[PDB]
């Protein structure tokens, strides 16, 4: 991987795995949000960092993920070699995003794209906050000054309202619990996980006739080591549509919400 | 990736992820046991299978994991490049195996080995048997003729007999299932998944304060997507344990191993 030519963006070439593909012999949704994650840490070191800049270390403050958006259009087959390009922009006092655009790296063509909102949190406290005037000085120096968008649409559905799914679900997966390989190099429940917990509620059938072609995710709070997960799941619709809500087993704490877009195959 | 200038040998150098590390910013055991698939299923389709042979294919057999032995030296740090070597060798009319070498990329140093053994199924029926002389004449084509064994030592861990756990276990992990992502490309729970779930009843202290050298896996039964798993584990001692994967409801055995782990 590397930075480009003006130092504000990052590109990294993968081959998609055997273990990475689904019953189609095409990338999961999973691998791909993991080859996300991938590439933007990949572009946070390659910026000179170790992307929690010099004021939020001192200050104790980390981000972390509000929304995550994902619009496929070709999922990669497992062989094929996919190109990444991510960039980070600063918005204003209310936070950050990463952008990702993905292309089949033979044709050149656009095969999907990806944004995230992340918030800015004190890591002892938990206490959600405003980016500082400090802080965007020091963040602004990696991300391109003029708006770049892997959204541009003055109308599009990274920046839709969810709502909060009403019992009872249509469907649901009951007692899901991260075991060691769900969790990240500090013992935090990776995000892609909340990924597979949402689409383990969706029928088989959907899954073998349609493709995923939209996902979105507004996190809510985070899944502990020693939790235990229920996924429900309700029809809200050539397309199917469906409202998700993450919650914890016990008392119905919470974790997440999202929809999902799926076309038939 | 490439196969070697004999065609008998195949390698391949993987830069480890951030998300294939665990708390010691080092690749976990199953990144491990998923890039070992990696290397052997670029191998496969590097000499014509793009390892089911052509009379296999007629006879609807296949090959299943019947053991899965690693050993680990030095886990590769994140962004580290780790070269993996692989080849394969008939073993009579027993069965397969298939045997892996990693090394540093920057050193050339060893720092692991793994070795499995495979039978042949009838995919229909699920019954086992014998290779047959057909099946040996289309496998050795790409397999060294002389023995090549990444595990040569005459008494080595490889090829110790595994007891049965009896109850009660020391410790537990009650009610794993797998989920999608668990599943490979033909909808069967990946082998990897038994090795995260041999794990799940080792105590997080153990985790914390020692790292693990030595894991053997004995495939008994394998597990369908809709079912639940117990994993168990005991002491028997570096710590040593014995492990047992079994059914939640009947009890039905799965898998059965042992691990070994050096205090950090
Ligand atoms: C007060 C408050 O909301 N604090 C943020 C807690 C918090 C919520 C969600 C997540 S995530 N992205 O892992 O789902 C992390 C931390
Ligand atoms: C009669 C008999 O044992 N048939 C083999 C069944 C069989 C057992 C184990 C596995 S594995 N490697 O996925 O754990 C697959 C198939």
């Amino acid at each position: 991987g590397s930075l480009t030519e003006d130092g504000l963006s990052y590109k990294e070439k993968f081959v998609v795995r055997s273990y990475e593909v689904g019953s189609n012999k095409t990338a999961t949704v999973e691998t791909i949000a993991n080859l996300l994650q991938e590439v933007g840490c990949n572009h946070a070191q390659s910026v000179g960092f170790s992307a929690t800049t010099t004021t939020m270390r001192k200050l104790h403050l980390i981000w972390v993920t509000a929304r995550m958006h994902i619009e496929i259009y070709k999922y990669p087959a497992w062989g094929d070699v996919v190109e990444i390009e991510t960039w980070c922009q600063s918005e204003g006092r209310i936070g950050t995003r990463r952008d990702w655009i993905l292309k089949d790296s033979v044709t050149g063509e656009v095969t999907g794209r990806a944004t995230s909102k992340w918030v800015m949190m004190n890591q002892d406290t938990r206490r959600l906050q405003k980016v500082s005037d400090d802080v965007r000085d020091e963040y602004l120096v990696f991300c391109p000054q003029e708006p770049r968008l892997a959204f541009p649409e003055e109308n599009n559905r990274s920046l839709k309202k969810i709502p909060k799914l009403e019992d009872p679900a249509q469907y649901s997966m009951i007692g899901l619990k991260p075991r060691r390989a769900d969790l990240d190099m500090n013992q935090h429940v990776n995000n892609v996980t909340y990924i597979g917990w949402v689409l383990e509620s969706i029928p088989q059938e959907i899954v073998d006739t349609h493709e995923l072609q939209v996902i979105t995710l507004d996190y809510r709070r985070e899944c502990q080591q020693d939790d235990v997960v229920d996924s429900l799941t309700t029809t809200t619709s050539n397309d199917s549509q469906f409202l998700h809500l993450l919650r914890l087993s016990g008392d119905g704490q919470e974790i997440n919400r999202g929809t999902t877009l799926w076309r038939k195959k």
